[PDB]
């Protein structure tokens, strides 16, 4: 029975990183599963619909790459990319 | 105020409610200025359904009650079985 010890400090540190980067229109939705004493987390973005794909990789790939380096006791992040038109 | 506000305080009255185990996952989706939240509690497989049904309704409604900005709460239920 998975202790979830750091949900609430991973959950918010996730949704600011990610709310607030380059070619983000808001975050669609954000998940939190309890895996050990870490979180498995999963977090959709919204992004113009005209954003040519190899960018919008970039962007879901920094906030990947951010959110492992910047917050504690993640084993996983998964950013998916909802597309809005503007 | 939206979504790491309701994050927060839905884990906590979720968490430290009485025959819950631990929480699974939670979920929060943005709807508007409100959060549509969806979370999952581990409680002992040996609870009877009816008990469960009460533990998941109490959370929903202390939930709904005392956290802003908060559409849809909708609490499951996964069994944990130490034997
Ligand atoms: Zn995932
Ligand atoms: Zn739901
Ligand atoms: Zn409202």
């Amino acid at each position: 029975v998975p202790r979830g010890s750091h949900m609430n400090d991973v959950l918010v540190d996730a949704y600011n990183i990610a709310k607030d980067s380059q070619h983000v229109h808001g975050v669609h939705y954000i998940r939190g599963r309890n895996v050990g004493e870490d979180v498995h987390l999963d977090i959709n973005i919204y992004v113009d619909a005209d954003l040519k794909v190899f960018e919008s990789d970039l962007v879901a790939d920094a906030i990947r790459r951010k959110i492992e380096a910047e917050v504690d006791h993640v084993r996983d992040v998964h950013v998916g990319v909802t597309p809005v038109r503007i």
